[PDB]
């Protein structure tokens, strides 16, 4: 059951294993977000970027357009550079494509509940929405979620009483 040898990557899973332990299948039980930061200090993954990417892919189900707007403090603490950022949407990326694809059709909504919280800037979303990418999920499967992008970066690009 356990890895035996510690690396960055060890403690990312550790931290990420606790997660969806903790929070049970409908995420009902989710560790506050204060003591997910607190897990994240004691595990020392603050400083890893691939943070983003763990958190993306733990926190949230199928009420993940429910869910994605309501961790925003905790948020501006952990993701702390667009490289944050950045592996937040490959989190996102994986948690759609790889096991969770009857969601894809979510990703606008999703992309609507980043942007207008600020979680993940315009640039950000941009280069998900515009580019493949090998980095997170195979070619194949990037082509596929990233495509569901389309009509929020279509509106990004041409955005009394």
């Amino acid at each position: 059951s356990p890895e035996f040898v510690n690396s960055e990557l060890t403690q990312l899973d550790e931290y990420g294993e606790w997660i969806l332990e903790q929070a049970g299948e409908d995420k009902e039980n989710l560790p506050s977000d204060v003591e997910l930061y607190k897990k994240a200090a004691e595990l020392d993954v603050l400083n890893d970027p691939k943070i983003g990417c763990v958190l993306a892919q733990c926190l949230f189900d199928e009420d993940i357009v429910n869910e994605i707007a309501e961790h925003n403090a905790f948020f501006t603490k952990i993701l702390v550079t667009p490289e944050y950022e950045k592996n937040f949407m490959g989190g996102i990326e994986r948690f759609l494509g790889l096991e969770h694809k009857d969601l894809i059709p979510l990703l606008p909504k999703i992309l609507v509940q980043l942007y207008n919280n600020d979680i993940i800037s315009e640039e950000e979303i941009m280069r998900f929405g515009t580019k493949s990418s090998k980095k997170f999920v195979p070619k194949e499967v990037s082509k596929k979620v990233r495509r569901a992008a389309k009509p929020f970066i279509t509106w990004l690009e041409t955005a009394e009483l």
